[PDB]
RNA sequence: AUUGAAGCAAGCUGUCCCUGAUGGUCGUCAUCUACCUGCCUGGAGUCAUCCGCGGCAUUUAGCCGC
């Protein structure tokens, strides 16, 4: 059995949940530079508020597929491609899951040297004497980063054809919060007031203002786009990979990554499915049996590089 | 049922569709970097900006009707004309329907040697002087490719008569939305800061802003000049067909291609037409059905050049 | 403004990738209190039978219960 032929009789995937406070009523929004909390006007007027950007969303599903302290994946997802940044002495600088781009780190393809460098440009050849071939471009990527595969990438620099070239993620995900009140909670530094003076030192006492929020109602959005998969027809069961690699990574991050900050404890009441409609979502206990057949699959189809592993060592 | 024979006096077709987001409230326009502000002033005395601008709407409803991976027509428009450039290796690269400027372009039409060149000369001195017809233009782009008589061209050479040859868009869109508020977010270059402050080499932190917009309302506008595609008069039948594939185009761009950027999806609530009213617009499932018959009609007319398709050397 | 196309500046280039969060004790004392007249004179009144004409009758063809 096998869902991928229920999905791709189907244009789109979209999941959403619905989010309460664990304790309390109050949680903290994500705190842009200039403007703090991002808050606007909804279509029906009602105040809305921006929970937390898609941006780190991606930053926190790799944060729960991946492991930075092993340098290495979970175990079902244990024989998938990454490259890793080494330093001088031989000790984990980076790895691509770990970094922000994953592909175009200052760190990967970049100093005196990179093997990764010449690879991509004898891979991209194609595409830098001819049309962009996205299904070619996808595999390309299959080959070195399987999870930029699902988030993008953007290779900017002159020497990869300008950067001309791009892929479009397949996946977005945002959490959001309808009808919002604010609650506005200042407070102080506190202690040995007379003894301690210019508080540009540090010392005396020193206000501060902070506002929280409330809403009625806390959704978490998940836009799977299974059209681009498709528009790469690598491989059905490459396809199988990406979509149970996706479900694996949110099914999981809505149990792990629950609290976003300090003062952001959720918690997950329900899950549904928006498109495909009347559609079943798998347990995780399965998707972490499946899984590994899956991946066993796609390199025995030889989609893989080899070695799965590529590491670079980094020096400026 | 037969659209001319009950449309048969109207001068132009003029239809509009409401579109909203798929998940949550917010999009994105276009930027310009010579225009600037895409926001102005209104006679209604609100804010409103163009979402898509025709030009833009133009290059996306041609792709649509195309496969750039089997580089093919849709299995109802495979039949069409289309018009192929090999590469120097022997597999053709682009096609006139996929660039927007089709026959006046640096690729066709213009080169070392040209074929095509002498394929519209020879006609060119059937047109020679005084007003030229627009039917035997018509006709001649009929012959090449019926994508620029539906979206229009014309040849700017001079020994093409430096542009005094030149056939009008017949199909014209936009898309606009209505009681536009604004709204602002931002983002920051996150890891590993400390090791050198310096922006000029993206390791040090940088602050992004960035606007996006929300509205009531976003609709699409599109219409279509009946009287000059009747005023063409190449066989009724042709007729039926060239209206019938002009409503397969904007059928196909109100379910798929509507997330015009990666950022923002897309969908349709309704579909209505304002001057010809009363008449409802045919279904999918079923225009689907209808058109293959059209298709192998016109062909048993012949009306088009009898090589399907056409290659053209290339070089450079 | 019209017979012999202003329905006529018409084809003209801006795209995707980015995690802003770790922790700050607004807290202690304070008396609101005392005196004062609401009240006062004033007509709502007056006569008008619960019987039943229902049912039987489309009914003046004709009567009959509680």
């Amino acid at each position: 059995m096998k869902l991928e032929p229920l999905l791709s009789d189907v244009p789109r995937l979209l999941m959403e949940a619905d989010l309460v406070p664990v304790q309390g009523t109050r949680f903290q929004p994500t705190g842009f530079p200039d403007l703090g909390a991002a808050h606007y006007e909804g279509p029906d007027g009602r105040p809305m508020l921006l929970v937390e950007s898609a941006q780190s969303m991606a930053n926190r599903l790799e944060t729960v597929c991946w492991d930075k302290d092993a340098d290495d994946w979970v175990v079902p997802l244990r024989g998938l491609p990454v490259v890793k940044v080494l330093d001088k002495a031989g000790k984990p600088l980076t790895n691509s899951v770990l970094e922000a781009h994953r592909l175009n780190s200052p760190y990967i393809l970049e100093g005196k040297d990179k093997t990764l460098f010449d690879l991509l440009k004898q891979e991209l050849a194609h595409m830098e004497e001819g049309p962009v071939d996205i299904r070619k471009l996808a595999e390309t990527l299959l080959k070195v980063d399987a999870n930029a595969v699902l988030h993008g990438v953007f290779l900017a620099k002159k020497e990869l054809a300008g950067g001309r070239l791009r892929l479009p993620r397949a996946l977005s995900a945002f959490i959001e919060a309808e009808d919002v009140r604010v609650a506005s909670s200042g407070g102080v530094k506190n202690d040995h007031v007379n003894p301690s003076g210019d508080t540009s030192r540090g010392f005396g006492n020193v206000p501060f203002a902070r506002d929280e929020y409330v809403s009625p109602r806390i959704k978490a959005y998940f836009n799977l786009d299974l059209a681009q998969i498709r528009a790469f027809g690598l491989g059905e069961q490459v396809d199988r990979l990406l979509i149970a690699l996706a479900l694996y990574k949110v099914r999981r991050f809505l149990v792990h990554g629950l609290r976003l900050r300090t003062a952001c404890d959720l918690d997950c009441q329900a899950l549904r499915v928006t498109r495909p409609e009347g559609w079943e979502v798998p347990e995780l206990s399965e998707l972490e049996a499946a899984l590994p057949g899956l991946i066993e699959a796609v390199a025995g189809e030889g989609r893989f590089a080899q070695p799965a592993v590529t590491i670079v060592t980094y020096e400026k």
